[PDB]
């Protein structure tokens, strides 16, 4: 099936713990997969314009790691609850790709969740302005405008609004992309 096509290959690049126990300042980020029409979708945020780092910027839900979280990825399934109402039963964490280094001194490690089909966002308005899907495809064939560096813009079909999607949100989505869509029969 497209579910258990899309988590075999994302297993394939998954590289668990390894870099998970350096001594970096820690931070998580969800990469949320939703299928609708037959076809896959990333989830993203838009910040609150209330927000100390990157107001308005879009990004994937996450987070700074707290005392509380048992590994990482517990750390962005609780911001992800935090920020969109998602909760545990309604993720199914598959892998942790490549971490990102920041700041010469921060590590921000993201994880692939599949989610239920019976999930409905409910934007947190102290951390989130908007909520929104686009479909994985499209980070195949983006339309890209130059700042030099790369910004893509996609505009939703429901109801002509467009986003800016930059920085290592864009390079995450089409890293993800490649994974899951490369060499598919039609
Ligand atoms: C290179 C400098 C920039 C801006 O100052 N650092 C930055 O954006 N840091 C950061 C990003 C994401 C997360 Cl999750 C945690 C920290």
């Amino acid at each position: 099936s497209m579910l258990d096509d899309a988590k075999a290959r994302l297993r394939k690049y998954d590289i668990g713990g390894k870099y998970s126990h350096l001594p970096y300042n820690k931070y998580s980020v969800l990469l949320p997969l939703v299928a609708k029409e037959g076809k896959l979708h990333l989830l993203f945020t838009v910040r609150s314009e209330k927000l100390r780092r990157a107001p308005g910027e879009v990004c994937f839900p996450g987070g700074k790691r707290d005392p509380t979280d048992m590994d990482d990825a517990a750390t962005a399934l609780r911001e992800a609850q935090e920020e969109v109402g998602l909760r545990p039963h309604q993720v199914e964490v598959v892998c942790c790709l490549v971490p990102c280094l920041i700041d010469t001194d921060t590590l921000i490690t993201p994880f692939v969740g599949l989610i239920d089909h019976n999930f409905q966002a409910q934007p947190n308005p102290a951390e989130v302005k908007d909520v929104f899907l686009v479909p994985l495809a499209y980070f195949l064939h983006p339309q890209v405008h130059d700042q030099i560096n790369h910004i893509f813009e996609y505009t939703n079909p429901e109801d002509g609004v467009t986003y800016q999607i930059k920085g290592m949100t864009a390079n995450l989505a089409v890293l993800v992309a490649f994974i899951i869509l490369e060499k598919k029969p039609t």
